């Protein structure tokens, strides 16, 4: 029996919460544990009462002591507010009592609460408005792709990108036991979550699973319930989870006047949580994180898109459906099953393709969705609002697209002691979000993906001193050292110079138009820096030796001659150059890069028409750009063990991207070289591709399809430092958790 041991923390007959759903419960747990009676509100006749054991929650003298009484008890019968009736009070400081080492963590989690349900619900959700406006919080916060509730539930909890955490999907195929599996035991998977985090480090945390016939109210009550036990007992961190307003929004679609209800009744539960807390004198010491695990898309039985009409054998494959598509070879020994064909069958087929096709190393590396086994090397993504299905009613919305799309973003609001008072922050990743829980409970993180510092402004107190990475490699700095004739071959650094964060060997380059960092190991700059103000020639195929880096470590033009599918382009654009004197400084041998015929296509386009326009736009630019090698493509610089491709008979690397980070004033008045406050900052990682298979209009104008594929792959400029091992933005006047906010950004545009 469970007496009075019910919903414990801790061979028996089971009492805790997690007990339902394994099925452990004692014969009586519904009869103590889930009484229902008299519902969950007091009304003035129930005031002055028996502590009836009969009931759910109480009305009686007893009531607030015994820590069991229904959550607008004092609001009826003590005459104290509703909190939602109350105006915002700041609070300066943890009002906690005695004895409470820490303010408690509560997070409120909600699944598939899109951002817009804050404008378009302000009517209906009251409480959820007082936590957005009193406390802190984003117009949005995204979620991981893929934008499903395990990936991102478990991202949120580890701070991991899904492919290191390890739940790509529901289902996954693992090739190394050729056997899928089904998805909840946390301990199996990568990364450590929160609870066992704060567990390790000696702070108590509760659950953060429910069995789901378990009540919302009956949660609340249990979490209130459990804050007024004794200091050896209680924990300091606790979660809430609630399947809507995502249950509905499948069945109705997120504009569905059905809609309404489910916010509303979410909102009645924040309700009981404040009004709970604050009868229990907790209201100015706890802190809750109101967070969504993704949005929700229209989305119709009748936008699906079909493999059966693009592929021949359409039975040979296996598709996991839906707004992403995952395929894979159904049978073992098959040698009929062909990536390359099967992509190609896939590609620019319809004018209006609701779907485009790609191995998972060509996703726009934003997705951070690759590196793990049992990710399918071939993936759809899909175009918002529509399906995917092997071959030919219940719903009306759905989620799992490309994160940057609209409809999947999701909401974040922070209130409470260490949180700062009527604050409007920029959206963020919820990648971030680990780091800020730990540093709400005092927690050391374990490492994540996510930048410690980046979230400071979110909080009053609690930040932690994030430190600039040091050097790893100090820079060589040649002078003029050899002859034309040893040679067989064929201002503008504003943000500090960047930092190389691992060990090579690479002399820095000055020129008059831009800077350059070049690796006397991958034959080509890691950099390449150079303003270009607001306000040609027949010389194409000439290059010069620098005579600043031996020839053993420089590339040769006999290589790109003989290397029939590459070519080669210029980091600094020669149209860019300053004068007739310095346009042979845009030719040396140490701007070179090797590119195929089909990215210079976007590159020349870049160069030429891009950067003056986004100087017009944004008066000035600083362009820092370079080459990345991922090709294991795991979002880290590779080791020179790990290049598999090469310029034809040579040693000259052939990079599987190209970064550009273009940084401005955010006062657009003040000249990029010549700022007094915040940055702006763009950034891009475009795939290095010998065609341009992933653009359907490349046979037009390059003023009709380069600018779409650049948006595409839009990053991060933290996602570049990953990826080529250097560090940016050293030597700024802002502060270092201002810049790491500013790496974190990703200009989407939409
Ligand atoms: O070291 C190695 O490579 C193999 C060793 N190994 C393990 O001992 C655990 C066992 C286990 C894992 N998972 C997660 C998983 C999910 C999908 C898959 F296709 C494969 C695994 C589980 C989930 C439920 C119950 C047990 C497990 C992952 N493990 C290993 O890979
Ligand atoms: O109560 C219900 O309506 C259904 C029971 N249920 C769930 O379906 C989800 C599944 C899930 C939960 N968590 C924990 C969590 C909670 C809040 C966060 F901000 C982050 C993580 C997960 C972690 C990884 C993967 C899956 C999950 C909580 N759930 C339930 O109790
Ligand atoms: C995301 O975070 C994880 C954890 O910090 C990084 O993964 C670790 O990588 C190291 C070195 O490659 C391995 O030895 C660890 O086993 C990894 N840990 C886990 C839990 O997977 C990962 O590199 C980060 N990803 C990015 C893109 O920055
Ligand atoms: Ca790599
Ligand atoms: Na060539
Ligand atoms: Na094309
Ligand atoms: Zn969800
Ligand atoms: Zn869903």
């Amino acid at each position: 029996s469970c007496k009075g041991r019910c919903f414990e923390l801790q061979p028996d007959c089971r009492c805790d919460n997690l007990c339902k759903s394994y099925t452990s419960c004692c014969h009586d747990f519904d009869e103590l544990c889930l009484k229902t009676a008299r519902g969950w509100e007091c009304t003035k006749d129930r005031c002055g009462e028996v502590r009836n054991e009969e009931n759910a929650c109480h009305c009686s003298e007893d009531c607030l002591a015994r820590g069991d009484c229904c959550t607008n008890y004092q609001v009826v019968c003590k005459g104290e507010s509703h909190w939602v009736d109350d105006d915002c009070e700041e609070i300066k400081a943890a009002e906690c009592p005695a004895g409470f080492v820490r303010p408690p963590l509560i997070i409120f989690s909600v699944d598939g609460f899109r951002a817009s349900y804050m404008k378009k619900g302000s009517k209906v959700m009251p409480n959820i408005e007082k936590l957005r406006s009193c406390g802190t919080h984003s117009p949005y916060m995204r979620p991981v792709y893929p934008t499903k509730t395990f990936p991102n539930l478990y991202t949120l909890a580890t701070g991991l990108y899904p492919e290191s955490h390890g739940i790509v999907g529901n289902s996954m195929y693992d090739p190394v036991f050729d056997a899928t599996f089904h998805l909840f035991n946390h301990r199996w998977w990568g990364g450590q979550p929160l609870w066992i985090t704060a567990t390790k480090q000696g702070v108590k945390a509760g659950t953060f699973f429910w069995s789901v016939v378990i009540p919302h109210e009956r949660r609340i009550l249990t979490i209130l319930q459990w804050l007024t036990l004794p200091d050896h007992e209680r924990p300091s961190v606790y979660a809430f989870y609630s399947e809507q307003p995502d249950f509905s929004g499948h069945k109705y679609g997120p504009f569905g006047p059905e809609m309404t209800n489910p916010l509303r009744e979410i909102d009645k539960i924040v309700g009981q949580l404040m009004d709970g807390l604050k009868q229990l004198k907790l209201h100015r010491c706890v802190n809750v994180i109101f967070v969504g695990d993704h949005g929700m898309e229209d989305v119709t039985c009748d936008r699906t898109e079909f493999l059966s009409n693009y592929l021949t054998n359409v039975d040979d494959i296996t598709l996991v459906p839906g707004t992403l598509g995952r395929i894979r070879s159904k049978f073992s020994n098959n040698a009929k099953y062909d990536p390359k064909a099967i992509i190609a069958n896939l590609t620019c087929k319809k004018p209006d393709q609701h779907f485009k096709p790609y191995l998972k190393q060509h996703l726009p590396k934003r997705l951070h969705y690759a590196n793990n086994r049992r990710i399918e090397d071939i993936h759809l993504l899909v175009e918002r609002r529509w399906h995917v299905a092997r071959k030919p009613c219940f719903f009306q919305g759905d989620h799992g697209f490309d994160n940057k799309v609209n409809s999947m973003q999701t909401v974040f609001v922070g209130y409470g002691s260490t949180f700062k008072y009527k604050t409007k922050v920029p959206p963020f990743e919820n990648i971030e979000l680990y780091n800020v829980m730990c540093d709400l409970l005092g927690l050391k993180p374990a490492p994540n993906n996510g930048t410690h510092g980046s979230l400071n402004h979110l909080l009053r107190t609690n930040t932690f001193r994030p430190t600039m990475p040091e050097e790893v490699t100090r820079p060589n700095y040649p002078g003029i050292m050899y002859l034309q004739s040893d040679f067989d071959l064929g201002r503008h650094l504003l943000y500090g110079r960047p930092a190389v964060l691992y060990r090579t060997r690479y002399d820095i380059l000055y020129h008059t138009d831009f800077e350059s960092g070049y690796s006397e190991i991958f034959l080509m700059p890691l950099w390449t820096s150079y303003t270009v103000s607001k306000q040609p020639d027949h010389l194409t195929s000439c290059v010069r030796p620098d005579v600043r880096v031996s020839p053993s470590f420089s590339q040769n033009c006999l290589a790109y001659k003989n290397d029939k599918q590459m070519s080669y382009g210029f980091l600094f654009p020669p149209y860019l150059s300053s004068s007739p004197e310095a346009k042979y400084d845009a030719f040396l041998v140490t701007n070179m890069v090797p590119m195929y015929p089909a990215f210079k296509r976007v590159w020349n386009y870049f160069q030429r028409v891009l950067v003056k326009k986004y100087a017009s736009e944004r008066n000035g630019v600083n362009v820092i750009s370079g080459p990345i090698f991922d090709y294991d493509y795991d979002g880290l610089h590779d080791t020179e063990d790990k290049i598999k491709q090469y310029v034809e008979g040579s040693s000259i690397p052939v990079p599987t991207h190209y970064y550009s980070i273009i940084t401005s004033c955010l006062d657009f008045t003040q000249p990029a070289d010549k700022c007094d406050g915040p940055l702006s900052v763009s950034s891009f990682i475009l795939p290095h591709r010998p065609d341009n298979e992933e653009s359907c209009n490349s046979s037009e104008d390059e003023s009709k399809w380069v600018e779409e594929l650049m948006k595409m792959h839009t990053a991060r400029v933290r996602d570049i430092e990953h990826l080529t091992s250097l560090d940016f933005f050293r030597k700024t006047s802002r502060s270092y958790p201002e810049i790491l906010t500013l790496k974190t950004y990703l200009h989407t545009y939409e």
